[PDB]
């Protein structure tokens, strides 16, 4: 699927994504709220906190609000290996769940494939916010165990 | 045992309570301080930090200072189920131990009882503040390897 | 080996060590950079940031700069048990790796059993950032699952 481009304005990259990046990593989160991902890249590129995320993938689109080459602030692990090496991804829909939500999850394998093969991430480097922080997140997917079949499909499924 | 009510001011919840809760988890932990549960509530209830949590117990008695269905911030996971479907419970005394910390925990078995029989929360969903942000807390609890324990507790009597 | 001391001034003592400390855990960390010792301490004692360490070790020397009695800020878990009971080692080279970094490793090894055996911290009492906080760190001996190693040699030698 095709992810659509909506960037924060450069006069917001102080805020929003300071440093540049050489991908290393990619981390996925689920957004704990039940917005359609124009609504979640909108709001994250438009406020003044300084917290973002790269692309933001629901039941019908994935859209990118940062440059896949500079940080976010995403991963709580200040200028550590998540916000300083990985590109976050963030699934919608993740609070009530729901067919949305198992939508974004398997529309977001295809993003994920298609950031590993753009950078040459390898599978081992797929990450989970957890991983870096100790945050509860992916937290529908850690509740619901499904980690380990998301990384086959990123693996080596053909989507 | 009786959770006696000292609960912030209305005004306030912006910054101690923000959002309405709909409980479905119950977080424990450890003050790591050597505090009375009315100390520990006091100062919660009236600082100006987005910092707080549902109620503190020690020997002596448990005194709640958030509304139940209201959430805290204690569970260091920001806006996520934690903070946002979780209460938490406090447990003092825990920095020196001793019979003032065992009994203060014993008396949180019976408050975890409670608000899991008021909202219907499932033992499975009696969780550590470690299992949502990987912080050790609670910290005695996790040091002495009580927590299998506490959980046969709670499930029993 | 010798750990060199370069401390901070008494006068920086309320940012980078404002508590006494009786040592009951050791805490092995990784610097995620490629500056060496003399660097990472210099460094640390000149700015005045509520963040430090005890001992940073390279592949060449180690060196001190917070009293191993007092505590550092370096665990991310406030005024919890790592930041306010464990002695912080920071290991250098950790972002590239190499050589430098794998001996920087075992020297960290020496620094570790020393200070073991000066304040009688157990082998199960050496953990990881990672234990107390969540964080990700040591990042490259978690990376390369060399943590199981890194305590079979402290336990030895
Ligand atoms: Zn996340
Ligand atoms: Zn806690
Ligand atoms: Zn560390």
């Amino acid at each position: 699927m095709e992810i659509r481009k909506k960037l924060v304005v450069p006069s917001k990259y102080g805020t929003k994504c300071p440093y540049t990046m050489k991908p290393k990593y990619i981390t996925v989160h689920n957004t704990y709220n039940d917005a359609p991902a124009e609504n979640e890249v909108n709001y994250m590129i438009t406020n003044n906190n300084e917290v973002s995320f790269h692309v933001a993938v629901d039941d019908k689109q994935a859209i990118q609000g940062i440059p896949w080459e500079r940080n976010a602030w995403a991963c709580g692990d200040g200028n550590g290996p998540g916000n300083r090496e990985s590109i976050s991804v963030e699934i919608c829909y993740s609070k009530s769940g729901g067919d949305r939500y198992y939508k974004a999850e398997n529309n977001a394998v295809d993003v994920v494939r298609q950031l590993m093969s753009m950078y040459n991430i390898p599978i081992e480097n797929v990450r989970t916010h957890q991983s870096w922080s100790g945050k509860y997140c992916p937290h529908r997917m850690l509740a619901e165990g499904r980690w380990g079949a998301f990384i086959q499909k990123v693996k080596s499924g053909n989507v």
